[PDB]
Order: structure tokens, then C-alpha cells, then sequence
């Protein structure tokens, strides 16, 4: 499959030190159902967390993920609730007590984040604010948010809201509860993602939709990513930024054209339909020359610097009520660009 | 295939009907990326609408079904909300000023409505709470809630909760604001549904798993219970509580021995797992004797009483804060008979 073709097969997976990690861990996943949020889910069982509680506010990804560990189904808890809901979500953590949240609950598409900034906001960094401010009271010891590369100098509504989950949750970090944000780049095949897209316009004998020649993403397995996370959450002693080696990019009209001669179907024209607002060509390159080493080869550690909660608790208020939230947005993260 | 033998195939759906009622209207949909909302999305554009403005929470979902609609891109709006966001909606209605609204937005799998009752009071309950007032100040003309069989005598959390939202928006329904609720079964393949599990279990070489030998579904496509719906609300003059023709029931047996032959399988065994909490072996037959006629067969009109809003905005306010959330279910519903 293209898959198999642009896997990463890090050198560096262990495989016993996430199991030291999470054995007999009561383990919370946000966005359980999700595309990493269920490869969280999976990799908590398989790595002995005693007790999984997987909360989604989507319906249908939970009934799924909660399927698919049918054969674990004594030691799951399918929670139906949006994250938003702060007394709800207390009231989840006071009865199940988790030592660890595993945070992949966002919206990411970034052409519905530019249609929709408002809910951007409340979903990605309001949510964020929410567990994050539960977990700590809580007592929560561990808090890992999945970040992602369009964090970085981001020209985005959703990527600039993740950049302010990273300032929020990193900032909360002390020495009762820590906290690591791991980026990574694009995941092989996640939900609503180019290569079902294309999948989708062959098998309709419909022309395939590039945005632009020159394009390039990072991609790694889902499974890869998520189990270099959790080694990350592993090592993470509180405050990390860590940053995941993806390799090399790839060209999607590389992809685009590989899927084409996969499936035998080279009739089919590629059509160049332009750059999004907001869209990058190139996504910026995730490991800096100055960041720390860790033990493992794959993962990095990245300067970060906390800043004062009275003032980002403000500035979250702001996003809630400002007219131009692109502007709100610029006010909290200098260096977003938006496009 | 085996929708095909399930069909119901009705020979009274009415195209022109339908055009007439959407032709040239601003049309929401909550829930626009489910199974249900989709279908709803699909057949507005099909018939005419000016304007679809598609409301869910589910991001994937919403990207699904704007990207299905993509031919149609500049007659539609993607917006990534939920319902239960007043502020939020009522922005969104003040903008748009929909004419009608498909309220197709809510939970439905009994049994996780069982094991979180609070989430499905709060999305199905308050959600159709907060977008019927929403729609209702901001003068919609018509409203049309999907309901569903599992409302009538429920033994579940899910059917009850759906069965409060009846009582709650037919009690809206006035002179400005016509209301009309829609009961039908189950849509062949929903999202998480039996068709599909069935087909996971043949396609992964597993034993078949079903619930008792002995259970039973009322069955439609999808296409058809949903022009069904449109053809109801079309015909609605506010307080209808409208109720599908199924046709004859299925016995589930019958469905996984058919899926099984379909496939050549004589490997594999349909093994039986019991009758979960709150479920019923055969659900209500939804045309009562007395229950009205209309110009189509397929679809009745059933009583209704108005209940008073001041008493069931109480109990509304009760159910998000309470400790015994079916018992305060049956307080509402006299004929909830939870199946514990
Ligand atoms: N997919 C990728 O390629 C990729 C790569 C790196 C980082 N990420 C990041 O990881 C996160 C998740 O991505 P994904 O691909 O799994 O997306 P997804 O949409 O497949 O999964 C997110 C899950 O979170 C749930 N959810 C969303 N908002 C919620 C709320 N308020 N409460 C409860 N549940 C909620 C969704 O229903 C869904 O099941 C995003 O921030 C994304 O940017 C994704
Ligand atoms: N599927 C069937 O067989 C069937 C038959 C008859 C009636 N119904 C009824 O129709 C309704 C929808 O069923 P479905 O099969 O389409 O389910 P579904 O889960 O596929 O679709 C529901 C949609 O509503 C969305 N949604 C849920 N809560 C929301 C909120 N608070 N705000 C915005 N969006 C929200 C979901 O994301 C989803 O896309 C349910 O009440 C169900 O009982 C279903
Ligand atoms: O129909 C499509 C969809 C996506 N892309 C490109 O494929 C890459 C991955 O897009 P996807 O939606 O998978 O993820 P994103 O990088 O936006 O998170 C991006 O460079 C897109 O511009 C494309 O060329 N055509
Ligand atoms: O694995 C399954 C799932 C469902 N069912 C039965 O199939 C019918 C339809 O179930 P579904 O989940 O499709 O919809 P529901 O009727 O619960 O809305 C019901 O009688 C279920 O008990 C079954 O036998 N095995
Ligand atoms: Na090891
Ligand atoms: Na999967
Ligand atoms: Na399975
Ligand atoms: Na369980
Ligand atoms: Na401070
Ligand atoms: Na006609
Ligand atoms: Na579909
Ligand atoms: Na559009």
C-alpha cells in the first residue's frame, strides 16, 4: 500500500518502557475515537494500563473504538461527553481517578477552522483549558497533549490554536503535575486525509484533486507516532516540548501519482485545483539544530518558556468575546502569520 | 444485495411534493453529517433549496457531507457547532435566517445512552431544547424533528429521551412556528449498525453475534424514510406527530442467515449473546387504528396532547442536576418502563 511506502520504521520503538509506563495505570484519553486518540486507546491496553476511560463527544467513534476492544471490554469505560462540559468532566475524574490524560481531542481540519474560527477556538482551546484545569485539580500526576507541526510559526486558525493549547498546558506544568506536549507531523491515512480523498476520486473514476505541484507533507504510521508519544510521555519529567523525527518529506504529487500507478489507473488526470487559506507548501521542519537529544533517536526536546497564566487566562477570555479573532489570536502567538 | 431485499420500496413517494416545499428555501440541518442528516443534506439539494446550512459537531462527519456535496459547494455552509451552544446558534440563525429546520442532531445507541444517561438528557433533551427556542425566536417556520420507534412505550434512556423531545417541540408549536415530529424504525446500514457489524464479522471470518433468536426490526432505506419525512413535513400545519409505514417486520435470524448465503459462508456459526439492558425483542408497530389518515399511505398522523412548557421546562431544568435520571424520566413519561 502507499502506506507500507512512506512508514518511518523508527529504529528507536521500546516497546518495555511504555509498558513500565502504563501498567496498571487508570489512563484517560481525550477524543478516544479519533484517529490517534484510538491508537492511544489501543496501545494503553496493549502496554497494561489497568483501566481505560475513553472520552469522545462523538457518537459513532465511540461506539467504534469501544467495538474494537470488545475483547477488553471489563477493563474500558465508554464515556459519551464533550470535554467542554467542565462539571460533567469533573465529576468523570473524581469517579475514575486517572494518573494520566492522554489529550487528542481537536478539531483539525484546517479549511473548516478558517469557515469556523469561533469554534475553533472553544473546541481546541477552550477544551484545552478545561481538561487541563480539571486534570490538575484533580490530581491528575501526567498530562500529554498531541501537538502537531502546524504549530509551528503557524499561518492558521486551527494550527495557532494549537500553539495556544501548547503555551496553556505547558505553563500549568509544576512539580505536582506534568505536563508534555509532543508535534509530530501528518499521519498515513487518518480521518478525512488526502489518501482516502484520492482512494475516494479513483475509485469514482474522478480526476485527482492537488492543491499545488510543489506541495509537501511529513508523514508517519499512526501507530509509530503514537507509541514515540508515549515514550515521550515516559521520559517527560514535566514542561517538555518534544518534537518526533518524521524523515523525509513527501511530495503529494508524488503520492498523488504512486496511488494512480498502484491502482492501475494512470487514465486518470491530476488536477491542480490551488493553495488553500491558510495552507503551507511546506510545513516547517520539526527538530531544530539546538533542541536536546533525548535516548531515543526519534524524539527531541524543544525550548519552550512558560508564560504567565493571569495574563493567557485573560487573553483566552478575549478570544471568547473579540470581534477579529485572527487579530486576538496575533496578541498571543507573535509570530502566527495568517494567511 | 442484502438492502435491496430489504427495501420497502413505497409507491407513494412524491417528488414534485417535495421540490414545492424546498424549492428556494434557506434549510438547516442539525446533525447534517449522520446517516439520517445526510441523506436530508442530499435530498434539499436534490429538490431545490436555495441555501443548505449544515450544523454538526462531528468534524469528520461535516467534512464527509460537504465534501459529498462539493458539485454544489457555493449553495451550501459547513458550520462546525453544537446545538447545545446557544450563544453560538443563535448567531448562526440571525445570520442565515433558515425558513425550515431538519433536526436530525442527537444520540441514539441504546446502550451507551444506558451507561452515560446524563449525556444523552443533555444532548438529546437540552440540545432539541436549545435549537427549538432558538428556532422559534428567531421566527423558522417550520420544524421538523426526526423521531424514532424506540419513543413509543420505551423500555431505554435513548427512546425516552426522544420521546421528551416530542412532548417538548409539539408544545412549542403554535400559529408562527409549525412544528411536526416524524416516527419511523430502523434505516438500513446506519452508521453502527447491525448490516455493517455483520459484514465486519463475515469479511474477518467471525462468528455472527446475535443479540435472541427470536428479535425483530422494522426496516426502510434511507432515501425512503427520508422523502417520507420531507412529504410529512410538507403537508404539516404545525403539531403533527406523524408516523411511517414500515412494512413487515424482520427478523434479525432471518437477516444474518441472508448475509451469510449472500456470501457463500457455510463456515461460519451466528452465535447468540443475550438481550442488552433497555432492549426490546420487538419494537412498537408505529400506525395505531385510530390513528388519522393522509393523502399518503405511507404515512399517518398519530394523537397528541400538548403539554404545559412551564411544568416541562421544570422538570427539563431537574433532569440536569438529578441523581435519578430514570426515575425523573418516568415522571415525565408515564409509559417509560425502564428495562433494567
Ligand atoms: N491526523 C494527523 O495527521 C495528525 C498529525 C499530528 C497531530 N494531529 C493532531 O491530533 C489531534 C487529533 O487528530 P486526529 O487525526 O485524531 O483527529 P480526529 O478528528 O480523527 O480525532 C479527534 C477525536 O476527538 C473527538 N473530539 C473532538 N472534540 C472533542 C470534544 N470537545 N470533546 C470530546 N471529544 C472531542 C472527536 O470526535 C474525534 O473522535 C488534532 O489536534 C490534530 O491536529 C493529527
Ligand atoms: N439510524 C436509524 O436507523 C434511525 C431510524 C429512525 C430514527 N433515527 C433517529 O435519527 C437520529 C439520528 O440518527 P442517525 O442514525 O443519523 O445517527 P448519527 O449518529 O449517524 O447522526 C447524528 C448526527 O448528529 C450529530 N450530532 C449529535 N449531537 C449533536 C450536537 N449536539 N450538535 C450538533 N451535531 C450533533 C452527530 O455528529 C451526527 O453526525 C437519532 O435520534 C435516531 O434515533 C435513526
Ligand atoms: O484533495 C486534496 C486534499 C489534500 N491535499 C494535500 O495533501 C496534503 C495533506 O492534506 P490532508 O488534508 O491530508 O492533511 P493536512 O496536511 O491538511 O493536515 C496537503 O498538502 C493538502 O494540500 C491535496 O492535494 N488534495
Ligand atoms: O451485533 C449485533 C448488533 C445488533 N443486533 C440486533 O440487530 C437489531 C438492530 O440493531 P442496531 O444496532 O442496528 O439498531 P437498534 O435497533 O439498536 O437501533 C437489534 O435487534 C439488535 O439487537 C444483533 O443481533 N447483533
Ligand atoms: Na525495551
Ligand atoms: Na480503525
Ligand atoms: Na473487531
Ligand atoms: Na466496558
Ligand atoms: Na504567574
Ligand atoms: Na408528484
Ligand atoms: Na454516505
Ligand atoms: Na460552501
Amino acid at each position: 500500500s502507499i502506506e507500507d511506502l512512506l512508514a518511518r520504521k523508527p529504529k528507536d520503538l521500546d516497546d518495555s518502557a511504555v509498558a513500565a509506563f502504563l501498567k496498571d495505570k487508570v489512563v484517560l484519553v481525550s477524543g478516544a475515537g479519533g484517529t490517534i486518540g484510538s491508537e492511544l486507546c489501543k496501545q494503553c491496553i496493549k502496554f497494561g494500563a489497568k483501566h481505560l476511560i475513553m472520552v469522545d463527544h462523538s457518537e459513532y467513534n465511540l461506539y467504534k473504538i469501544n467495538d474494537d476492544l470488545n475483547l477488553y471490554k471489563e477493563k474500558i469505560t465508554p464515556i459519551l461527553l464533550s470535554i467542554l462540559d467542565k462539571q460533567s468532566l469533573d465529576e468523570v475524574l473524581k469517579t475514575y481517578k486517572p494518573e494520566l490524560i492522554l489529550h487528542a481531542a481537536a478539531y483539525k481540519h484546517v479549511p473548516l477552522c478558517e469557515q469556523n474560527p469561533h469554534s475553533a477556538v472553544i473546541n481546541n482551546i477552550l477544551g484545552t483549558k478545561i481538561l487541563c484545569d480539571s486534570a490538575k485539580e484533580n490530581k491528575v500526576a501526567k498530562f500529554v497533549m498531541i501537538s502537531v507541526d502546524k504549530a509551528v510559526r503557524p499561518t492558521n486558525i486551527m494550527g495557532c490554536t494549537k500553539r495556544v493549547c501548547e503555551l496553556y498546558t505547558l505553563s500549568m506544568s509544576d512539580e505536582n503535575f506534568e505536563v508534555a506536549c509532543v508535534r509530530f507531523g501528518n499521519v498515513l491515512g487518518s480521518s478525512g486525509s488526502v489518501i482516502p480523498k484520492f482512494k475516494a476520486q479513483i475509485a469514482n473514476n474522478e480526476p485527482l484533486t492537488l492543491t499545488h505541484p510543489d506541495i509537501v507533507r511529513y508523514f508517519m504510521l499512526v501507530a509509530e507516532a503514537v507509541q514515540l508519544v508515549l515514550q515521550a510521555g515516559a521520559i517527560a519529567k514535566g514542561g517538555e516540548l518534544f518534537v518526533l523525527d518524521m524523515g523525509k518529506p513527501v511530495k503529494i504529487i508524488d503520492l498523488a501519482k504512486k496511488m494512480l500507478l498502484l491502482s492501475n489507473r494512470n487514465d486518470l488526470e491530476i488536477k491542480i485545483t490551488g493553495l488553500r487559506k491558510g495552507e503551507k507548501l511546506y510545513e516547517e521542519l520539526l527538530i531544530d539544530e539546538n533542541d536536546a537529544k533525548t535516548q531515543y533517536e526519534s524524539i527531541f526536546v524543544a525550548k519552550n518558556e512558560k508564560v504567565d497564566l493571569d495574563w493567557l487566562n485573560k487573553e483566552i477570555e478575549n478570544l471568547q468575546i473579540c470581534e477579529d479573532i485572527s487579530e486576538a489570536l496575533l496578541k498571543i502567538v507573535p509570530e502566527f502569520k495568517h494567511n
